[PDB]
This record gives structure tokens, C-alpha cells and sequence, in this order.
């Protein structure tokens, strides 16, 4: 029954992925951030320049106050509100109803994105990291808890305004094609997983694998960027700038303020590499890789000028809690969040990127030694 959630998400670029949901009774429509590096169901529930609709608790029948507060900081922006529950149903997804905890937006400071078209945010990720504290249970687990849905979900992500498909309960295999490529979820709190090599353009990027995942490294659909550890970011940008040598670009490129623009299909794709990312596997000393290409990482945005030229930002940023795998580097492909069996799964998406000589790829196996060295104590 999976065809159902086929194509229920929408965004702009790099704005987010929301998917439809409805609170309370009579059934009041929001559109829900999908972000898998969070773990709060959160909803604007007062009025807000960015908001065209809100939570409207007073006109629900199903509301319970929990009389308690709550606030959550992210990287970018932060909120606080009001805890209760109420009912929830995904249009586009199960046909089933669950009483969740729902957080009411009262005060926001940098976190609703004007335009954005979402209200909400749906945080995928474990009770660990939900805030005041894990007593707090997070959507997912209440959606399992109360019905019969499979304690997995799947996200394809496509790219660019964009679109995609969560499958809440399972895989459909229309999504992907070829195999799907296993990493052990490390701990259940973020989607934390082990990064165990790293190459651009076939060249090892020769640092201790530990400095991969300091202090971790998570699968974050909320988070637009694929985000470094310093030492790795600064290792990453110098072999990306050597390989793109050919052309410059401002420092505030690198940076992530300034874009890049070229005359209107006319982009250099060639000049900028692949990233390969290595995975821990599921059996001993195997890992496997994602390749990411250049159309992932340099995220298309709206012409400054008067021109009709194509431009860029430098969608690869520093980092001082770890590596993000953001939703710039899930786009190239299906991801699958199998709860039940701790363990991601990567494919390569219906949606894939199209570079004309350069394909985005999931390869393996790989032998990797010493993998669980990795992974930083
Ligand atoms: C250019 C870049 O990419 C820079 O960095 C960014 C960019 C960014 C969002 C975040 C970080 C961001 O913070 N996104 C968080 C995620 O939940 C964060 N997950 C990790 C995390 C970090 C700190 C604390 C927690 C707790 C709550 C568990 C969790 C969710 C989120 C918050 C606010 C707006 C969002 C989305 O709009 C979605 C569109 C993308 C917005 O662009």
C-alpha cells in the first residue's frame, strides 16, 4: 500500500522537505518539516510573519494540555512552546490516527524560514536527544507504539521546486535501483552512523578515520549542508579547490556566502571531483561507499542579476559537532531508516543525479580494517 505515500513531499531548495500532516479534531492541515536529526513534533501555534496557518488549540476537540513547557535550540534557529498532545494523521501516509505528543510554538527566534511553506517540524530521531528529556516520546515511536506500522521509514529525497517521498513502514522498490547498502546505526539517539574512509576523485583523503566522526557523525535530513569537522573540511576544500583549479572563486564561496555563477548551461561540472564517503557495513572488516557528484554539492539558487546565468552555493561547511550527512548528500539517493534492525540503508534513487560522463553510485563490498576504530570515544 506503499504507491499511497509515493511523491507526499514537497520543498523548495534548500528550505527543507515538509510532508502534510493534520492535528487535532476537526482535523486542522500543517505542512511538517521531515528532519531525521531531531526529536520533537513541533507546530506554530501563534501567530508569526513567516506563518500563513498555525495550531489552533483552542478549536480542537481531541487537545490535552500537559502544562508543561519546552524549548529546543538547533544549529540554525531555536523555539519554545507549550506541551500537549493531540491527534495526528498523515493524509499521504498510513491510514491510521495516533494521540502524539505535539509541542505548541509560542516564540521562535531564526527558525521559520519565510516562504518555506512548512509550519511544523517532525523530528524522526530517537527519544535520546527529544527535549525537556527522553521521557518525552517522540512521534515515531508513538505512531509504532499505537498501530501495526513496521518500525522503519524511507526517504527519497529529490533534488532541484524539489520533491520526494517518505515511505513510513517499509520500502517500496520502485524508488531505488540496484542494492541497498546497510550501515549500523551506532547508538539511537541522532542517526548516528561510522564514516570509516573518505576519497575525492579516487584520492584517500590519508587522516586518521577518527577525525571522520568527531565528535559523530549523523544522517540529517534537516540539515541542508554536508557538514565537516574543521581539520576535515579544511583537507576536503583544499583538494576540491586544487581539482577546480582551473577556474577561481572568491574565498566567501568556500565560506558558503557568496555564490557562483556561469552562463546559463555552461557550468564546468568536470572540474569539480566526486566525494566518496566509506561506510561501516554489516559484516566484519566490510564497509561500502556513496559517491557523491558535484550536483549535490553546489546547490542551485535564484539569480542575483539581471541575467538568466546558472548559480551556486558551496553546499560543504565547517562543522564543531561532527559530521552531518544533510539532505544535499541524501538527494543522489534512497535512504532507508530501518529502526527495527538498527541499521541505514543507501540505494541509488529513481531521482538520481545526472552528470553525463560521472554517476552518483552505492559500491561495495569493501574490506576495511580496524573499522570500530573509527568511531570517536
Ligand atoms: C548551510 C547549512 O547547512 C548550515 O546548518 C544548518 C542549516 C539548516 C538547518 C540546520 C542547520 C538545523 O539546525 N536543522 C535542524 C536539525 O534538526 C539539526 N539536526 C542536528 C542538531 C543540531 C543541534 C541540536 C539538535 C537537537 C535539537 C537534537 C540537533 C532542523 C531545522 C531547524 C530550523 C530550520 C530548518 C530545519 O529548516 C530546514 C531547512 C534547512 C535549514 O538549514
Amino acid at each position: 500500500s506503499f504507491v499511497e505515500m509515493v511523491d507526499n513531499l514537497r520543498g523548495k531548495s534548500g528550505q527543507g522537505y515538509y510532508v502534510e500532516m493534520t492535528v487535532g479534531s476537526p482535523p486542522q492541515t500543517l505542512n511538517i518539516l521531515v528532519d531525521t536529526g531531531s526529536s520533537n513534533f513541533a507546530v506554530g501555534a501563534a501567530p508569526h510573519p513567516f506563518l500563513h496557518r498555525y495550531y489552533q488549540r483552542q478549536l480542537s476537540s481531541t487537545y490535552r494540555d500537559l502544562r508543561k513547557g519546552v524549548y529546543v535550540p538547533y544549529t540554525q534557529g531555536k523555539w519554545e512552546g507549550e506541551l500537549g498532545t493531540d491527534l495526528v494523521s498523515i493524509p499521504h501516509g498510513p491510514n491510521v490516527t495516533v494521540r502524539a505528543n505535539i509541542a505548541a510554538i509560542t516564540e521562535s527566534d531564526k527558525f521559520f524560514i519565510n516562504g518555506s511553506n512548512w509550519e511544523g517540524i517532525l523530528g524522526l530521531a530517537y527519544a535520546e536527544i527529544a527535549r525537556p528529556d527522553d521521557s518525552l516520546e517522540p512521534f515515531f515511536d508513538s505512531l509504532v507504539k499505537q498501530t501495526h506500522v513496521p518500525n522503519l521509514f524511507s526517504l527519497q529525497l529529490c533534488g532541484a521546486s524539489v520533491g520526494g517521498s517518505m515511505i513510513i513502514g517499509g520500502i517500496d522498490h520502485s524508488l531505488y535501483t540496484g542494492s541497498l547498502w546497510y550501515t549500523p546505526i551506532r547508538r539511537e539517539w541522532y542517526y548516528e552512523v561510522i564514516i570509516v574512509r573518505v576519497e575525492i576523485n579516487g584520492q584517500d583523503l590519508k587522516m586518521d578515520c577518527k577525525e571522520y566522526n568527531y565528535d559523530k557523525s549523523i544522517v540529517d535530513s534537516g540539515t541542508t549542508n554536508l557538514r565537516l569537522p574543521k581539520k576535515v573540511f579544511e583537507a576536503a576544500v583544499k583538494s576540491i579547490k586544487a581539482a577546480s583549479s582551473t577556474e577561481k572563486f572568491p574565498d566567501g564561496f568556500w565560506l558558503g556566502e557568496q555564490l557562483v555563477c556561469w552562463q546559463a548551461g555552461t557550468t564546468p561540472w568536470n572540474i569539480f571531483p566526486v566525494i566518496s564517503l566509506y561506510l561501516m557495513g554489516e559484516v566484519t572488516n566490510q564497509s561500502f561507499r556513496i559517491t557523491i557528484l558535484p550536483q549535490q554539492y553546489l546547490r542551485p539558487v535564484e539569480d542575483v542579476a539581471t541575467s538568466q546565468d546558472d548559480c551556486y552555493k558551496f553546499a560543504i561547511s565547517q562543522s564543531s559537532t561532527g559530521t552531518v550527512m544533510g539532505a544535499v548528500i541524501m538527494e543522489g539517493f534512497y535512504v532507508v531508516f530501518d529502526r527495527a534492525r538498527k541499521r541505514i540503508g543507501f540505494a541509488v534513487s529513481a531521482c538520481h543525479v545526472h552528470d553525463e560522463f560521472r554517476t552518483a553510485a552505492v559500491e561495495g563490498p569493501f574490506v576495511t580494517l580496524d573499522m570500530e576504530d573509527c568511531g570517536y570515544n
